[PDB]
């Protein structure tokens, strides 16, 4: 009995646009900032978790804020991520 | 007597498209998410293992899901990988 | 009762332009140089903290100085960053 | 009296094309997969060792297999590598 | 009473052009080679310290030498760097 | 009384072209392979040391061999490197 739903992701080119996204994501909805990763070629991803409605609102707000200061490469909301995807997500905690 | 078949791989430009691929791969077939690697230039690879039919279905589903949110660089199914290729695959476990 | 407002960021392509920005940022206003990060693709970010007016003056000065010797990718002032953004900012301390 | 000939190398842009090359290299000839390295800009190199004829056959097969799924940057067979080159090769073991 | 002025920087694309710059910088003036950093995208920076006149002469000489063998991205002399910039400079010692 | 002249460098885009250069460098002259570094953007540098004539012959041979299989970014021979440049060179030993 070990204790540890939706996932929202924004990937930008550059760290500052990513921080703008994360700030807007947290300010706009009841979500938890749970992921942060830089993979090279200047790509930086911020990840949030929370209820589906909250995550969708958070990603929309993050996109608007990031798009005004940098390049957003992509964005995604996964409503119910597969359990096995947690193995990748915890690597960017 | 030490105890540890097909391999499916999707490589994308960017982490979010890779996570979309991994999620679709796991949801669409009976496969295990066994590999994850980022090599620079924003290239990220997710790898799955399972029976041949399952791996083929998993890679097709991952490709469709990833292509709608990012750039897929390439994809491959190796039905019976050579034993020596395990030496590279375990580096990205 | 543990003891540890505005955040200013400049992202450049190349380290020398970033150092020119950080020097001008510190010289032009009462701010603290609190962040420094390199994320690949030659992107380097310098971060400062202080009162809002000070941070705005610091970022304007850093931009002018960096733009004369290199490429500024972007700049931003976050007047009151969300508490959860501190989790990302301390990673680049 | 310490105990530890030809070297075959394939460099691709992307990991999946490299794994396709390594698989074909091992399947097509009596060679040992002895090197694997990622140097940035998405460049990945796989290295094999064995008898000259075997290494030449292995590199030709690896090239054909990799070219069908990704970009091969270059390939090379060194029949009798200089002893001092072992100092670089062991870094990518 | 702890004991540890001008800063000269040259940033090139590639390590060899950087080493050519550092060699010319040291040969042409009474400066100390105090910094060396590689930030990705092949950008390499060499930093020297000394009296203002010496640093200016050193950077001019380094630029001429590096420009003949590679790409110089940028160069800068900071006559009296802000004390807080030492926090970034010591990271590349 | 601590005991530890010319320096030859070849920088290529990609590891295989670099290994081809290092092999030709060692085979063509009485030089020691003393440096090897990868700095990102796929740039790889090999460095040799020896007598001036030997180093010049070694770099010419390395260039010819590398140019036939990959991109040579640059090459250089420093006949009598400044003592302070040893501080950078030992970082890539």
């Amino acid at each position: 009995h070990h204790h540890h739903d939706a996932l929202g992701l924004i990937e930008t080119k550059g760290l500052v646009a990513c921080i703008a996204a994360a700030d807007a994501m947290c300010a706009s909805a009841n979500v938890e900032l749970i992921g942060y990763e830089n993979i090279g070629s200047g790509l930086v991803t911020v990840m949030v978790k929370g209820d589906v409605g909250a995550v969708k609102a958070s990603v929309d707000s993050g996109l608007e804020s990031a798009q005004h200061i940098g390049e957003v490469v992509t964005s995604l909301v996964i409503a119910r991520p597969h359990n096995d995807i947690n193995k990748i997500v915890i690597k960017h905690k």
